[PDB]
């Protein structure tokens, strides 16, 4: 099967792409919040309002190769016009796992790998992504203040469709 933007072209290596919610009703497109007792916005998660479309993210994988697809081990960076400061010298806001809670934060550079550890995979009509420590998939879960936080959820993945950032 071939992943596909929300136009209908493929997804490009190196692209970037809004990512959406496939379903309406619980939230908006994926963003950056900060949790608990963090300063920085270091948690990715959905936003609360269905109108945003959250922050760009750019996909990639290191063979020299133009198009993705669910073979491919990927990194996803947010591209945020106006990061907050304490994210302005990271150069690159890349996804991670955290192991213990199984959330998707932002990882310091010197921990971003060469090859990521998220694929894009087919799901019903649409798309999920999913998180290879078997790939599991990523979903969503409440905290106490309702942040829409991303994290592994096997079995319960979040659908998403792919815009084109622009």
């Amino acid at each position: 099967k071939e992943l596909l933007d929300a136009d209908g072209d493929i997804l490009r290596n190196g692209g970037t792409y809004y990512i959406v919610p496939a379903f309406r009703g619980k939230g908006g497109g994926l963003t950056l919040a900060k949790i608990g007792d963090e300063s920085c916005p270091l948690n990715v998660v959905q936003a609360e309002s269905e109108t945003k479309r959250g922050l760009p993210a750019m996909i990639w994988t290191p063979p020299r190769i133009a198009i993705l697809t669910p073979a491919f081990y990927l990194n996803i960076e947010f591209q945020p016009r106006d990061p907050p400061a304490c994210l302005q010298k990271y150069g690159r806001l890349s996804w991670k796992v955290e192991g213990e809670s199984q959330e998707v934060k932002i990882a310091p550079a010197s921990e971003q790998h060469l090859f990521g550890s998220f694929k894009i995979e087919p799901y019903r009509d649409d798309y999920k992504l999913v998180y290879c420590e078997s790939c599991k998939d990523l979903g969503i879960s409440i905290d106490d203040e309702n942040n829409r936080l991303l994290v592994v959820k096997d079995g319960d993945p979040l659908a998403v469709r792919f815009e084109k950032s622009k």
